[PDB]
Formats: C-alpha cells, sequence, structure tokens
C-alpha cells in the first residue's frame, strides 16, 4: 500500500512521454511483453505499472482530446500526483494548460520533467521561468510552487537534480516520484468500494470497467453489487481481475485498495458506478461525464439516386456498423426510433459525429442525415438543455471578436486570464446548442491560433432564442434529369450554386443558395434587341461534409455516399412542403 505511487503524466504531442514512459520502463527491469528495442503505437498505454525497487508507479496517461475534460478530471480524481514533461528547448506550450489547470485545481502537487536537456540550443534554466510563471499563471498554492526539477536524456537514458552535472541513469526521476507522490489513501481492511473511471472493450471478454480501487479487495468470481450515480443498484459477479505491470493487464487472483485495475464479467458498467461489497452497498460521489450533447438522424437514404454510388444502403447494414462502432467508441450513444430506417445517434461535439459518417462513406456506405442538435429532456417537470464549461484560449488580439460571438451564442462569461505572454485564457458556461457549429467560425475568427476546450456541466432551464438562424433560402430543383447550361446561367443572377451542367438533380434535390431569405422552387433542365453575350457559369460551391451539417436547416438533410454530398428538403415535392409550412 505505501510503497504505491499512482501519477497522471502531462507532456505537449512532441515532447517525448512515450519514449520517457519507455526508458523507464527498461531500466526498472519490469518484464516487457512487446518487442521494441530502440527506435530512431507512438502513444502511451492508458496506464503503464512500472515496478522500481520495493515499488510500484502506475502511470495514467492524460487524454489529450479538447472535448473530454470530463476524462481528464477523472484521471486527476484517481492520481495523487502529475508529471509535467516539457522539452529543454521549447518550454511549456499553450496545448497542455488545459489539463496542467485540471491538475492543479483537483489539488494535485507537480512533479516537472525537463526532457531533451542534451538537445542542441537546449536552454534548461529559461524553461525553468517558464513553467515557474505558468504555475503562478494557473493560481498555484505555495504547495503546489514548492516542486521538483528533474532534468532527463531518455536518449542517453540519463537523469539529474542538476542538468550540469547529471547521474549515471534515471534513478533520480524514480527517486523523486516515491518522495514526492503521496501513496494512495485508502482502507485496505474495509468492504469492497471501486469506482469505474475509465470504460474499454475487447472481444475476448467485453466491457472492461478502469478504476482505483477506493477500499477493501476484489478477487474473480467475488460476488458484488453494483451502485450507479442515480443510487439505483443492480448485483453482478466478478470475471477477471487485472492487474497492470508494463503496458500489459494480468490476469490475478486479487487486488487492493490504492490499486488501478482492469475488471470484467460485470455486464454494462458506466462511468461513476460503484462496485460493492453486497453487505455496504456505498455510492462514490459522482464524477464528471462526457455526456454526448449532440445528436443527429442517421437515416437510410431515400432518394431517387439511392444505391447507385455505395455497396451498403439497407437499414440493417447500417444499423450494424453503429452498434459495430458503438462498443469501440464508448462516448456515443445509437437509439431506435420509431421508423426503423431511422437511428439518433449522439456524440460529444458534431466533429464526433461528422468523423464517424467520414469513415462510413470511406467503406462504401450511403445515408441521409439531419441537422447536429441537442436532445431537449424533461427533467423535474420541465424542459432543460445540457450546458458545458468551455475554456478558448487565444491570442489577445482575438480577444474581443471571441468574446462579442460567444455573448451572442448565449455564452455567460465566467473568467478572464491573460499570461502577459501574449495570449488569454476565457471560461465560459454555454448551452451545448449554442456550441454547434461555433469551432469552425472560432478557427476561422483566431486563423487556426486558438484552442477550444469543452466539459459537459449540467442541464438547467431553456435558455431563450434560436442560435445561429441560417439567413439565405435555398434553391430547390422541381424536377428529376441532367441540369443545364442555360438554365443555371440565370439562377446564378438569383443566388449561388451546389453544381454545373451536366450534374443529375432530383426533384427537392437543393441546388444553390438564395440570395434572398425565402426558398425558390426552381427550374434547372430546360432554358427560359440586344441580349447577354457569353453563357459562362461561375465555379460551383462544393461543399465538405462539416459544411454541408452547418449549412442544412430542420427541413433539410444532407444525402452522403462514398462519392458524393447531396443537400435535400425532407419533403421532395413543393406540394408536400406547402402541407407543412
Ligand atoms: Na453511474
Ligand atoms: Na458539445
Amino acid at each position: 500500500i505505501e510503497n504505491l505511487r499512482n501519477i497522471a503524466i502531462i507532456a505537449h504531442v512532441d515532447h517525448g512521454k512515450t519514449t520517457l514512459v519507455d526508458k523507464l520502463l527498461q531500466q526498472s527491469g519490469t518484464f516487457d511483453a512487446r518487442a521494441e528495442t530502440q527506435e530512431r503505437i507512438t502513444i502511451l498505454a492508458k496506464n503503464t505499472a512500472i515496478k522500481w525497487n520495493d515499488y510500484r508507479i502506475n502511470i495514467v496517461d492524460t487524454p489529450g482530446h479538447a472535448d473530454f475534460g470530463g476524462e481528464v478530471e477523472r484521471v486527476m480524481s484517481m492520481v495523487d500526483s502529475v508529471l509535467l514533461v516539457v522539452d529543454a528547448f521549447d518550454g511549456p506550450m499553450p496545448q497542455t494548460r488545459f489539463v496542467t489547470k485540471k491538475a492543479f485545481a483537483h489539488g494535485l502537487k507537480p512533479i516537472v520533467v525537463i526532457n531533451k536537456v542534451d538537445r542542441p540550443g537546449a536552454r534548461p534554466d529559461w524553461v525553468v521561468d517558464q513553467v515557474f510563471d505558468l504555475f503562478v499563471n494557473l493560481d498555484a498554492t505555495d504547495e503546489q510552487l514548492d516542486f521538483p526539477i528533474i532534468y532527463a536524456s531518455a536518449l542517453n537514458g540519463i537523469a539529474g537534480l542538476d542538468h550540469e552535472d547529471m547521474a549515471e541513469d534515471m534513478t533520480p526521476l524514480y527517486q523523486a516520484i516515491v518522495d514526492h507522490v503521496p501513496a494512495p489513501d485508502v482502507d485496505l481492511d474495509g468492504p469492497l468500494q471501486m469506482q469505474i473511471s475509465q470504460l474499454d472493450y475487447n472481444n475476448y471478454v467485453g466491457v472492461i470497467g478502469i478504476g482505483r480501487i477506493k477500499r477493501g479487495k476484489v478477487k474473480p468470481n467475488q460476488q458484488v453489487t453494483i451502485i450507479d450515480s442515480e443510487g439505483k443498484t443492480r448485483n453482478a459477479k466478478v470475471g477477471k481481475v487485472l492487474t497492470h505491470l508494463g503496458l500489459e493487464r494480468i490476469d490475478s487472483n486479487i487486488a487492493e485498495a490504492g490499486d488501478i485495475i482492469a475488471i470484467t464479467g460485470l455486464g454494462e458498467l458506466n462511468i461513476s458506478d460503484t462496485i460493492c461489497d453486497p453487505q455496504n452497498v456505498e455510492a462514490l460521489p459522482a464524477l464528471s461525464v462526457d455526456e454526448p450533447t449532440v445528436s443527429m438522424f442517421f437515416c437510410v437514404n431515400t432518394s431517387p439516386f439511392c444505391g447507385k454510388e455505395g455497396k451498403f444502403v439497407t437499414s440493417r447494414q447500417i444499423l450494424d456498423r453503429l452498434n459495430k462502432e458503438l462498443v469501440h467508441n464508448v462516448a456515443l450513444r445509437v437509439e431506435e426510433t420509431e421508423d426503423a430506417d431511422a437511428f439518433r445517434v449522439s456524440g460529444r461535439g458534431e466533429l464526433h459525429l461528422s468523423v464517424l459518417i467520414e469513415n462510413m462513406r470511406r467503406e462504401g456506405f450511403e445515408l441521409a442525415v439531419s441537422r447536429p442538435k441537442v436532445i431537449f429532456r424533461e427533467i423535474d417537470g420541465r424542459k432543460q438543455e445540457p450546458y458545458e464549461n468551455v475554456t478558448l484560449d487565444v491570442e489577445e488580439q482575438h480577444q474581443g471578436s471571441v468574446m462579442q460571438a460567444l455573448g451572442e451564442r448565449k455564452g455567460d462569461l465566467k473568467n478572464m486570464n491573460p499570461d502577459g505572454k501574449g495570449r488569454v485564457r476565457l471560461d465560459y458556461v454555454i448551452p451545448s446548442r449554442g456550441l454547434i457549429g461555433f469551432r469552425s467560425e472560432f478557427m476561422t475568427m483566431t486563423s487556426g491560433t486558438g484552442l477550444l476546450y469543452s466539459t459537459f456541466s449540467h442541464y438547467d432551464d431553456i435558455r431563450p432564442g434560436e442560435v445561429g438562424q441560417r439567413q439565405n433560402g435555398v434553391l430547390i430543383s422541381n424536377g428529376q434529369g441532367k441540369a443545364v447550361a442555360f438554365a443555371l446561367f440565370g439562377l446564378q443572377d438569383r443566388g449561388k450554386l451546389f453544381l454545373g451542367h451536366g450534374a443529375e438533380v432530383y426533384e427537392g434535390q437543393i441546388i444553390g443558395i438564395h440570395s434572398r431569405s425565402n426558398d425558390l422552387t426552381v427550374n434547372c433542365l430546360t432554358g427560359k434587341s440586344g441580349t447577354d453575350e457569353a453563357v459562362i457559369l461561375v465555379p460551383p460551391i462544393k461543399m465538405s461534409l462539416e459544411q454541408a451539417l452547418e449549412f442544412i436547416d430542420d427541413d433539410e438533410l444532407v444525402e452522403v455516399t462514398p462519392t458524393s454530398i447531396r443537400i435535400r428538403k425532407r419533403h421532395l415535392t413543393e406540394n408536400d412542403r406547402r402541407r407543412a409550412n
């Protein structure tokens, strides 16, 4: 127990945290199940367990996805310190600030590694000053400002407290971890209490629960009572108890409090479930969950062009592909609707849904999707919507316009923190519904220089007024067939077009953006003293999947194939659109 060290690791993508975890594992003589010697997946295991002398160090990877601040909090709630790894030349970079801020907010003391100290142009002393300023900028406590520094060269396999007189090996980094990281604070003799912090899956056993055992012990085939954060309970039987050794999970006959473990055979475990000894059912506090706040309908493509471009089109081919994603994509949610050729798919931001669709197009799928929107849930008698905690890290020159746009998106400002080094951090509380479409506008407005983070917060009363109302109406084909130059030449005078001469269109397909706010049903199949000389079309607007989804309204769909992106009305005929209004 007193010999366990549970630490999380933080590093910019190119600052060699994988290289460092590898050197620490090799020099510790921990049995290595893989087969790499010296290089010259390059990402970490979610947990790496190092055996050094009579000490066990669990290194938990810090999630790098910007919309999963929930998961970052769960990592910090499970560990007792953080290892911040920083390059000897770049110094700390703004990409790791969000996760560093979470570590300090959960009251963790940091251990700083300045690695690549022998690379050309290294300036470790300057990196120390940069790290000190960051922590002060993060409102560090006096205990958080009193932190060890270990200089390191994974290349030469050496570490030290002093970069000018480095030791023969990595001994100093290990010693810094056991000296300054407290052992887990846990009750070994009380009844089993273990919270699910992370979920994983493999075809050999199914759902895998990952967590730090808060109290007691757990064995294979043990009878447990699982309790969720809604207080509902269910009895179950532990299948396998898996301990961590290097990059691998080990079938173990027991596991004790303080230890970070994988558990199986407990069916559909959810984040924050507490596995309990059946006599003493005690739920631990609810953990932040990465709630799927944006939803789209994934429908069978019913267009007159259906089946002509992709191999996979049926309702079961699509459902089979979705359930197949669901097991490997634990944040995602697939639901059946009253329509059997329509499936409500929910995920962490529209990007999560758009990536899935792009995967299915490449595979040969064909489908229609509705716009990304939130699910309005009735809780405590009223209609509430999801709200998010949002962090924006921007160059100071972008502060003005970023704030105006977030205000317009119903964003409540909560904090402004400039670093005095050309960047500012803005914390907002905004309904998820006001965040849809923003990441794209945010990149354009900040010229790709900004960083945006998201952590699900809560449901609350609906904030009044619609967000991102499209101002322009659309041009809708009233026929099926080949679009012609002479007719497109006349319509491009009334709006911008999505296609040119020779495109096959169908009735209700959207073929352009109208200059005015109203929709027009137009003819693009036949052509209507002086005249207009030359029939030349301005190049069509060819939208990405992301643009089609941010373009479409509630009465429209994006028809998707492996080779094509089409926009369409739900009601393909003008008569049908009139009978809805
Ligand atoms: Na739960
Ligand atoms: Na969201």
